[PDB]
């Protein structure tokens, strides 16, 4: 069976806490509500599964997330790792 591989968001100091819920609620589907408590999450624990899928699926959407905040001059960070 396929390896699932958790999408995690990192916490950074330079990123908006807005622009970070915003970020998941464009790429995954999250409500604000969601959005505000995940980029909490990892605000205060340094990170935090955003969710848990298929790995070229995870690769894609960490990619996507990271570059919303790269291109905007954010160190913003969305990684993968398997579970
Ligand atoms: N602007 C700030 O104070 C960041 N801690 C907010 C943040 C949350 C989650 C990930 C990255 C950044």
């Amino acid at each position: 069976r396929p390896k699932l591989y958790k999408v995690m968001l990192l916490n950074d100091d330079y990123t908006p806490r807005e622009f970070v819920t915003v970020v998941l609620k464009a790429v995954f589907r999250m409500s604000e509500d969601t959005g505000r408590r995940v980029m909490m999450t990892a605000h205060r624990f340094g990170s935090a599964v955003v969710v848990v899928c298929e790995r070229d699926i995870a690769e894609t959407k960490a990619k996507e997330a990271t570059d919303l905040g790269k291109e905007a001059g954010f160190p913003l960070m969305f990684t993968t790792e398997p579970e």
